[PDB]
């Protein structure tokens, strides 16, 4: 009920799709960022959402700056997020499973720079 997930200094995330076991109640995401850049220029996050709700939250986000990870604080939209990380830290991300919901399409992204993938229940 976990994957590990890498953002590097090309704007790249190591996979495209997370499935998540309905065995799981709760998942976690360990991002971490291997490269040499530093957060205030290649920092990456991982966010989870609706694919509708997925522009606003990079809009907003990051009309918020880089102090709030760029995302909108209490941004209802944001099912699951990690914090702002730059090359060679670490931060891990735990939801309840049972916030994703039949029929709906979910994506992960990273609102500063153009990474995004897809998270589906197996
Ligand atoms: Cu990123």
């Amino acid at each position: 009920c976990s994957v590990d997930i890498q953002g590097n200094d090309q704007m790249q995330f190591n996979t495209n799709a997370i499935t998540v076991d309905k065995s799981c109640k709760q998942f976690t995401v360990n991002l971490s960022h291997p490269g040499n850049l530093p957060k205030n220029v290649m920092g990456h996050n991982w966010v989870l959402s609706t694919a509708a709700d997925m522009q606003g939250v990079v809009t907003d986000g990051m009309a918020s700056g880089l102090d709030k990870d760029y995302l909108k604080p209490d941004d209802s939209r944001v099912i699951a997020h990690t914090k702002l990380i730059g090359s060679g830290e670490k931060d891990s991300v735990t939801f309840d499973v049972s916030k994703l919901k039949e029929g709906e399409q979910y994506m992960f992204f990273c609102t500063p720079h153009p990474m995004k993938g897809t998270l589906t229940l197996k």
